[PDB]
This record gives structure tokens, C-alpha cells and sequence, in this order.
């Protein structure tokens, strides 16, 4: 099973509500490139209907009801969402629904709350007596109303706020008697606080009713899994008793990938800890390797990307990708792999035994942002890389990480998927050539470069040998004619 996860979206797509058409319409072009799952932006009302998905107003409201100016989502109409879904189901295409529930934007009314202020570098050290502030806390939903659901939210829901609309001041407010939930990250003393109103997981009717409200989610839109936003900043023990909760009330296994959003390893490593590694966390360590290697111009050590990395360790529970939404031109975690590099690194994640990868939607079809920085589309680059996963990435792996700049890896084959094997090489540097087995299984065959970068032939000798060719800067994949 080579399984390709795509994020089917970018952040500055279009606000026209074609996106859920857009997305069944794709549906064969994916199945035909092997892609298995995809990954959907949020699909509730956010607080307004440009919203990417992460203000997330309303999680009963999938492009429902007449709620922050628009009945539909940025993407489109709930009906819309659920012919895409049977549509990419139809192809066997699972779906992984975003699950945006470290904090609730753009509430209905504000209410009087005492706080005090932390220190945004250290939101244990608190930096304010208590004060009367207006906090946007109160959610009634007044399009939805009890539809679905009754549950409404006030101030004491949450452990705090980043605005105070009597003096119109942006601070970090944490409420009286509230305390940020443990654990999670530790960076600025406690990271539980981001951005609007954070909901407190102390807070049993919360977790009771943020519990609930996943199984609904998974049930209306017949969800395959999850992808979990901005998980550093919520409670590590709820999040693995979320996953637990849905996966026991649907009986489905509900494959789950976390973005815990930090270069370090161990930091991971912890969180897989703590959830029980009950699921994936995004391998955010790759992704900052192939920032580096591709803003270094060769001198980069290509031999560092077999390590640091999630995939290098618990290669079960990583999701390798490239780039997301957030690591784009101009976002929050901009960190960009530069447009020569990216096919380089998709051939890593993509033809290697380890890892369940991810192509982005803004690599395949390129970003629309305002700035002349955008990604390019680059899909007439990737489809080959896919195809190679696709057809020819199985069987046993054979490294070759043995240069500053040229490294490549071979795969043998297996019996159960006719004429597969790979040959790949990548380049930071200069280009040249790299013999490797590719088994002897395949001795006598004739390979050539899936990408179309070289041109030559490669007869694979009666050991199992080929000599294989790379461009500067490039990548070069050779499968059998
Ligand atoms: O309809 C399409 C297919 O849907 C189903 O496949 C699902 C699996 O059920 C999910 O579990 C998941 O598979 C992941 C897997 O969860 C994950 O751990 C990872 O495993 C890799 C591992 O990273 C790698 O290191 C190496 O050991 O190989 C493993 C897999 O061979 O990646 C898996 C996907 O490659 O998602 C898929 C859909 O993408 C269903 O079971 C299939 O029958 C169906 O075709
Ligand atoms: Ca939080
Ligand atoms: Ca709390
Ligand atoms: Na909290
Ligand atoms: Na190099």
C-alpha cells in the first residue's frame, strides 16, 4: 500500500464557494495519481465567509446556516462538501476532516469578565491585577439556533482572551479562577494560549461536549479520519481521549494526523508520548531540512536528511510533506522549500519505503497570494514523482547517502506489482553519476527516468548494478521501459 495524502488546499484560494466543486471534479485526476486520502480545510463557519477555516466560529455550521454574512463556507455549501466526499469515496479516496478546537473566533456578544494579564513571553507570570474587561465569549448562534445542537458557550468555557473591547487593547487576558491547561507545549512558559477565545479543557461539560460534537462531525460528513490543528496549544490528554472517544463511537479506525508545530524531535517525541501513540503528528523536522537544503545552494549536507526526523524514527506515525498552508509565502510559518528544491524533495517523501507523504495543493496548482513570491504550479513535475510512487516504489530499499550534494536510494521491486523498482537520485550541487543495486532480480532489464530530466537508458548489468545519471540541481527517477 503506497498511500498519498494530498492537502487539498491552499490559503489564498480563491473566496468564490467553488472549492467543494472544484474538489469532485478532481476527484478522478486524483485516483489516477495515486492519491488514497485527502486532507480538507475546516469545513465550518469561521468568522466570516473569507475565514480559512482556523477561526472557527461555529463547528455545527458546514455551510448550514446564514451565520457571519453567508450561509456557505469560504469553500462552499455542505451539500457541496458531501458530493465531493461521496464523489472521492466513489474512488476510493478517504477523507480527513480539519479539527479546528484549540479556541472559538468571532463570537455573537462580548460579556463582562474579570482577568488579569500574563506576559505573552511567559504566560505564567501574570503582569496585571484584576480588571474588568469586555471578552468576545458568548456564542448563541443565532442563524443555527438548537439545531444539532444546544450547547452554547460563555466566558467560563474558556481560560482567556487576546482582546478587550472596552479599551480596545490587544493583551493576553487569562480569566479569573481559569488556569492554561497542562500539558502542553512549554515554549513561552505555557503555549495553551494562541489566538482568540481559548477553550479550557479543564472544563468538563467542554470536553464532554467537544467529544460529542467529533462523532457528529465524523458522522455527517462520513469522515475516514482526522487532521488536528494547532495541537501544542491543547491539552495532550484530552486530544488523545478525543481520538480514542470518536474512534470508539464510530468503531472505524479514523487514521489521525496532529500538526504539533515544532523543529525539534524530541518535542515530538514527547507528544507521541503522551498520546499514546494512538496517531501521526506531521514530520516537521523533514520539512525544516528541505528549507535548509534548498536555501543553501549545495551547501547543505544532503546526508542529514536520513536524521532529526520523525520519519527516521517512528516512520509509522509520521506524514512527510513539503509544504502546508502555513509554511507558504507569507504566512505565519513561512519556511518555503525554494521552487528548484521541491521536486527533489518530493521524490524524497514520495519513492521512499518510510513515512505516509503529502503533496499540497499550492505545490500541484501553485498559491494565489498577492505577492510575486507565490509557489509556481509545479504538477507537471510531481505527476511523475506520483506515478513512480504509484507503480514502481516497492520492494526493498537500498540507501546510498554517501555524498555532500548527489544521494539517492533504490527500490527493488516486489512480485505483486509488475515491472516495479526504482532507481532515484537527487542533487543539491552539481550534478554526475552514482552506480547502486537495484537487484538482481532486475539484472538485464532497461530503466529510464520517469521525470524525463535524462534521456539515457540504463541497462541494469548481471549483478543488479546500474550506473545512474543526475542534473545539476535535479532529480532523476529510473523505472523500467
Ligand atoms: O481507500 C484507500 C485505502 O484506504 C485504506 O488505507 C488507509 C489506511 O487504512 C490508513 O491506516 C492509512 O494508512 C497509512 C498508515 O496509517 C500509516 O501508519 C502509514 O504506514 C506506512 C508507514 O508510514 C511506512 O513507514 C511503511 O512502514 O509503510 C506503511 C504503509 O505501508 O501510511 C499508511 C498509508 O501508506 O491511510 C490509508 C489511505 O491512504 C484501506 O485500508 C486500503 O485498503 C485502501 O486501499
Ligand atoms: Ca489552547
Ligand atoms: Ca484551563
Ligand atoms: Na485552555
Ligand atoms: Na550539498
Amino acid at each position: 500500500l503506497n498511500g498519498t495524502l494530498m492537502q487539498y488546499f491552499e490559503w489564498y484560494m480563491p473566496n468564490d464557494g467553488q472549492h467543494w466543486k472544484r474538489l469532485q471534479n478532481d476527484s478522478a485526476y486524483l485516483a489516477e495519481h495515486g492519491i488514497t486520502a485527502v486532507w480538507i480545510p475546516p469545513a465550518y463557519k469561521g468568522t466570516s465567509q473569507d475565514d480559512v477555516g482556523y477561526g472557527a466560529y461555529d463547528l455545527y455550521d458546514l455551510g448550514e446556516f446564514h451565520q457571519k454574512g453567508t450561509v456557505r463556507t469560504k469553500y462552499g455549501t455542505k451539500g457541496e462538501l458531501q458530493s465531493a466526499i461521496n464523489s472521492l469515496h466513489s474512488r476510493d479516496i478517504n477523507v480527513y476532516g480539519d479539527v479546528v478546537i484549540n479556541h472559538k473566533g468571532g463570537a455573537d456578544a462580548t460579556e463582562y469578565v474579570t482577568a488579569v494579564e500574563v506576559d505573552p513571553a511567559d504566560r505564567n507570570r501574570v503582569t496585571s491585577g484584576e480588571q474588568r474587561i469586555k471578552a468576545w465569549t458568548h456564542f448563541q448562534f443565532p442563524g443555527r439556533g438548537s439545531t444539532y445542537s444546544d450547547f452554547k458557550w460563555y466566558w467560563y468555557h474558556f481560560d482567556g482572551t487576546d482582546w478587550d473591547e472596552s479599551r480596545k487593547l490587544n493583551r493576553i487576558y487569562k480569566f479569573q479562577g481559569k488556569a492554561w491547561d497542562w500539558e502542553v507545549s512549554n515554549e513561552n512558559g505555557n503555549y495553551d494560549y494562541l489566538m482568540y477565545a481559548d477553550i479550557d479543557y479543564d472544563h468538563p461539560d467542554v470536553t464532554a461536549e467537544i467529544k460529542r460534537w467529533g462523532t457528529w462531525y465524523a458522522n455527517e460528513l462520513q469522515l475516514d479520519g482526522f487532521r488536528l490543528d494547532a495541537v501544542k496549544h491543547i491539552k495532550f490528554s484530552f486530544l488523545r481521549d478525543w481520538v480514542n472517544h470518536v474512534r470508539e463511537k464510530t468503531g472505524k479506525e479514523m487514521f489521525t494526523v496532529a500538526e504539533y508545530w515544532q523543529n525539534d524531535l524530541g518535542a515530538l517525541e514527547n507528544y507521541l508520548n503522551k498520546t499514546n501513540f494512538n496517531h501521526s503528528v506531521f514530520d516537521v523536522p523533514l520539512h525544516y531540512q528541505f528549507h535548509a537544503a534548498s536555501t543553501q545552494g549545495g551547501g547543505y549536507d544532503m546526508r542529514k536528511l536520513l536524521n532529526g526526523t520523525v520519519v527516521s524514527k517512528h516512520p509509522v506515525k509520521a506524514v512527510t510533506f513539503v509544504d502546508n498552508h502555513d509554511t507558504q509565502p507569507g504566512q505565519s510559518l513561512e519556511s518555503t522549500v525554494q521552487t528548484w528544491f521541491k521536486p527533489l524533495a518530493y521524490a524524497f517523501i514520495l519513492t521512499r519505503e518510510a513515512g505516509y507523504p503529502q503533496i499540497f495543493y499550492g505545490d500541484m496548482y501553485g498559491t494565489k497570494g498577492a505577492s510575486q513570491r507565490e509557489i509556481p504550479a509545479l504538477k507537471h513535475k510531481i505527476e511523475p514523482i506520483l506515478k513512480a510512487r504509484k507503480q514502481y516504489a516497492y520492494g526493498a530499499q537500498h540507501d546510498y547517502f554517501d555524498h555532500h550534494n548527489i544521494v539517492g536510494w533504490t527500490r527493488e521491486g516486489d512480485s505483486s506489482v509488475a515491472n516495479s523498482g526504482l532507481a532515484a537520485l537527487i542533487t543539491d550541487g552539481p550534478g554526475g553519476t552514482k552506480r547502486m543495486y537495484v537487484g538482481r532480480q532486475n539484472a538485464g532489464e532497461t530503466w529510464h527516468d520517469i521525470t524525463g530530466n535524462r534521456s539515457d537508458s540504463v541497462v541494469i548489468n548481471a549483478e543488479g548494478w546500474g550506473e545512474f545519471h543526475v542534473n545539476g540541481g535535479s532529480v532523476s527517477i529510473y523505472v523500467q521501459r
